[PDB]
C-alpha cells in the first residue's frame, strides 16, 4: 500500500499549544507564562550584549569554519568546567575530568544519557524527581534506562518535601543513579538549601548511589555563579564524582546558539582519559561534532575578564529582574486583598513558578483574562512584566477567592 | 573501587590519527590526504566569501538567538527541498514532504536510523555499499539497526561494480532498507553513472525497498546541483518515495556551523503532517532543537537571488579546482612516466579518490615522501595543490615502479 500511513500522528505538545493558545489570543493585557526564554522587562526577548561584544570580537578575527574536534571546542570545555567547578578546584588541577561540548544542556543529558546505557553496569535505573522537566523521560527512556522517581516537591506546601526527597532517596538501591538539579528547579522552582543539600550528599555517599546532576541555570537563578553551583561543588568536596550537564541557554541567552557541556569527574586522570574516548565514540554517530558559532561566544565571554565581569554583571540583571517580579506578584497579590499564603512564590528559584493554582483556577485565568500557563499551575516568570504583574495578581486573586 | 575502571581505553581513529601524524611531521613537503574537508590551492580553509556577505546580512538585521522549533529554520528546510529537488518540482508544490533541521549530514543521518529503528516494522537491516562513510554502520548500530553491505566497489578497475550492485539489490529481502550516496561517495569517489541509477531504481522500484539517500555533496561533486541531485529527483520522478539526508558542510564550507536537513517525501500533505510531528517527537530527546547560525547562512545564500548565484559560482569554482587535480593529477603521473592506468582517478568524484594503493605504497609514501592518507588507498583531493600535484605525482610513481 504505503510506508507511513503505519505512521501515526503524535500527541500535542501543551508547551507549543500554550503559547500558540496565546499567539492567538487578541487581548492587549494577554500575558505568555508558558514562554520558555528569557524576556526583557517589555516581554522582548533580550540578546545580551557580552554576546554582542564577543559576536564582534570574533568577527574582528576572520576566522574559519572548521570542524571541531568531537568534544568540542578546547577553550570552551575547559572554560566551561572552570565555571562549574571554580579556580581553586582540585578537580581542575588534578586533570582528573573530561568536558564535552554538547548540544546544550539537552544535549548534555543524552550523551550522559547513552554513556550511562553503554557503561553503567551497575543498574539501568535513573532516578528523576516528582515533578521534573518533561523532556527528561524521554531522554532516558529512548536513552535506553529505566526511570524512577522520588518525592521532591509538596503539593500543599509548594514547597520541598525535605522529608520526602530525603526519605525516599534513602530507599533508593544502591550504586544507581540518581539526577538532581543542581538549582532552579524545572518545573516547581523548588530547591534544596544547603544544609538540606548537605544531607542529601551524605544519604548518597551511605547509598553509593551516582550523582548525575542538570546546572541549566547557573547564574541565572540568582546572579551569583557560586553559590549556584555550590551543591555540585559541595558534592565534590565531599567525595562524590559527579557528573555535571551544563547549558548555557539562558544563563547566556544562546537559546538558538546551543551551547552546552557534559562533565565528568572522576578519580585519576588516565580514567578521565578514557572516557573521554568513549564520550567521544557516542557522540560521533549522533552528530559528527557540535556546533561552532555557540562555543566560540561562550569561550569569548568567560576567557576575557573585561567581557565576562560584563556578562556575569548582565546575568544580575535578569536573575535580579525575575526576582523582583517574583516578589512583586506577591505584593500585588496582598494587596488584592487576597487571602491566600503566597510566600512560596518568592521563597522559589529560577524563572519557572509552581503556583499551586488548580486547573480549573488555570481556565478563568486563560479564558477569562487571556492568560497562558500550563495547568500543573506553574507559570514562567519571565513572561512576567511591570506592565502585567498587576493583571496577574488580579485574576489569581479573583479566582482563588 | 572507582565507577569507570571497566571502562576500558577504545581504538585508536584511522583518520583521526593520520591527520594527527601528519601534523608530527616535520617535513616542509608534507602532505595530508587524510583531511576530511576542502582546503584552497593554498593548502587552506576556505571560507566562502558568500557566507561573508551573508553573515554580514543576517548580522545588521540585528537577530534573535531564540529556540528553532524542533524541525529548525522553516524557511531553511522548505529552501533546502527547494535546492534539493528543484524549486518547482511537484512533490514541494503538492506539499507532500516535511523537512526538519537537523545537525549536518551526520546529525541529520541519525535521527534518520532512529525513525527507522523506531517506525519501521518491514525490516531491521539496512544495507549500505562496500563500502562507505565509516560513521554510517555506527549511526545505523546505535540507532538500533541491523547492518549489511552490497557490491559496490570494484577493486579491479577502481570503480562501479554494477554487475554486482544490480545482482545483489535485486537480491535484497524485499521492503528492507538500503542505504545510497546520491554523488561524491565516500570514500571511492565511485558513483554509478545516470542511465545505471535508471536501471537500479527499477530493481528499488520491483523490489519496493525505502530509499536512504546520502547526499552530503550536492554541487561540490560536479558544480552543477542539479545534475548532483539527479540522482534523488529522478528517484522520486519514477515513483520511489524516498527519505534524503542533506550536509551543508562542504559545499557551502559551513562544517562547523552543524547545518544539515532531513527530508520525506510522503504520500500527501497529511502523512508528511503524521511524519513531521512523530520527527519532532523523536528529536527532542536528542538535543531539544537544532543550532541556529548555520540554518541562517545558508537561507541566506539560499534564499537572496544574488547572494545565491554568487555562492553557485563559488561552488563550482570550488568544484573544478579538484576536478582541477585529479585531470592535473593524472598528466603529472603519466610525465613522471607510469606505466599503470589512472583513469580511475579521472573518472571518479568528490573530494574522495579511491587510488587502489597497496598499503606498502602509502607507507612508503608515508616516511619517505611524507604524504599521508590512510591505508585503503584513499586520498582527499582537497589536499593536493598545483603546486604539489609534481611532487604527488612524483611520488606515487616512485612508490608504483
Amino acid at each position: 500500500s504505503s510506508w507511513w500511513t503505519h505512521v501515526e500522528m503524535g500527541p500535542p505538545d501543551p508547551i507549543l499549544g500554550v503559547t500558540e493558545a496565546f499567539k492567538r489570543d487578541t487581548n492587549s493585557k494577554k500575558m505568555n507564562l508558558g514562554v520558555g526564554a528569557y524576556r526583557d522587562d517589555n516581554g522582548k526577548p533580550y540578546v545580551l550584549p557580552s554576546v554582542r561584544k564577543a559576536e564582534a570580537q570574533i568577527a574582528a578575527k576572520n576566522l574559519d569554519k572548521e570542524y571541531l574536534p568531537i568534544g568540542g571546542l578546547a577553550e570552551f570545555c575547559k572554560a566551561s568546567a572552570e565555571l562549574a567547578l571554580g579556580e581553586n578546584s582540585e578537580v581542575l588541577k588534578s586533570g582528573r575530568f573530561v568536558t564535552v561540548q554538547t548540544i546544550s544542556g539537552t544535549g548534555a543529558l543524552r550523551i550522559g544519557a547513552s554513556f550511562l546505557q553503554r557503561f553503567f553496569k551497575f543498574s539501568r535505573d535513573v532516578f528523576l524527581p516528582k515533578p521534573t522537566w518533561g523532556n527528561h523521560t524521554p531522554i532516558f527512556r529512548d536513552a535506553g534506562m529505566q526511570l524512577q522517581g522520588y518525592r521532591y516537591y509538596d503539593p500543599k506546601t509548594c514547597g520541598f518535601d525535605f522529608t520526602g526527597a530525603v526519605e525516599d532517596i534513602s530507599k533508593i538501591p544502591e550504586q544507581s543513579v540518581l539526577l538532581l538539579h543542581a538549582c532552579a528547579h524545572n518545573p516547581t522552582g523548588v530547591d534544596p538549601r544547603p544544609e538540606q543539600w548537605k544531607e542529601i550528599a551524605t544519604v548518597v555517599k551511605k547509598r553509593n548511589l551516582f550523582a548525575f546532576f542538570d546546572m541549566a541555570y547557573q547564574g541565572f537563578a540568582s546572579g551569583d555563579g557560586d553559590k549556584d553551583a555550590w551543591a555540585v561543588r559541595h558534592f565534590i568536596e565531599q567525595g562524590i564524582n559527579v557528573c555535571l550537564c551544563q547549558s548555557y541557554a539562558k544563563n547566556m541567552g544562546l537559546y538558538g546558539e546551543r551551547v552546552g557541556a557534559f562533565t565528568m569527574v572522576c578519580k585519576d586522570a588516565d580514567e578521565a582519559k578514557r572516557v573521554e574516548s568513549q564520550l567521544k565514540i557516542l557522540i560521533r554517530p549522533m552528530y559528527s561534532n557540535p556546533p561552532l558559532n555557540g562555543a566560540r561566544i561562550a569561550a569569548a565571554i568567560l576567557n576575557t575578564p573585561d567581557l565576562r565581569k560584563q556578562w556575569l554583571q548582565e546575568v544580575k540583571g535578569m536573575a535580579d529582574r525575575i526576582i523582583g517580579m517574583r516578589t512583586q506578584l506577591v505584593s500585588n497579590l496582598k494587596k488584592e486583598g487576597s487571602t491566600h499564603n503566597w510566600q512560596h512564590i518568592t521563597d522559589q528559584i529560577g524563572m519557572f513558578c509552581f503556583t499551586g493554582l488548580k486547573p480549573e483556577q488555570v481556565e478563568r485565568l486563560i479564558k477569562e483574562f487571556s492568560i497562558y500557563m500550563t495547568k500543573d499551575g506553574r507559570i514562567s516568570v519571565a513572561g512576567v512584566t511591570s506592565s502585567n504583574v498587576g493583571y496577574l495578581a488580579h485574576a489569581i486573586h479573583q479566582v482563588t477567592k
